[PDB]
């Protein structure tokens, strides 16, 4: 539906307690300043999308096309671009990040 | 909310025709293989994800810190980029758009 939300806000994880870790040294120099105690508090994620387009045709009862395009901007036909393509498989092949 | 996976597979959308009729010559000169008639059948829709993280973290002296990390691909220790950080302010400071 909306591509780019924000997750659930959890208060510390081991993960988040790692990021801290590794971003005191980064930190430390940009901020002119040493910090004290990292310990994890709360974070969040938000997830960007993009859309990948993968299509099954008929050739006749003999061969059988798999297709895929990419598209950036919605509203222009014209931004299709073949990336990929699968060959002569039937239509009982699914189509799945090939 | 929902998973990850293809949209619903459409048995010959008026688009779907129109991608193959454009990817027909594109598909035999990548190939060099001459393809009879290609008409739509169904094609699925795909989802690609990025993640990038909001955290907060208290690393003061008496203060709290709350820094973003955006990440390419994950299981990579060096993907993980801090593009925005925040000082020592509290839990109050929410991390919204940043």
């Amino acid at each position: 539906m909306i591509p780019g939300g924000l997750s659930e806000a959890k208060p510390a994880t081991p993960e988040i307690q790692e990021i801290v870790d590794k971003v005191k040294p980064q930190l430390e120099e940009k901020t002119n300043e040493t910090y004290g105690k990292l310990e994890a508090v709360q974070y969040k994620t938000q997830v960007v999308a993009g859309t990948n387009y993968y299509i099954k045709v008929r050739a006749g009862d003999n061969k059988y096309m798999h297709l895929k395009v990419f598209k950036s901007l919605p509203g222009q036909n014209e931004d299709l671009v073949l990336t990929g393509y699968q060959v002569d498989k039937n239509k009982d092949d699914e189509l799945t990040g090939f």
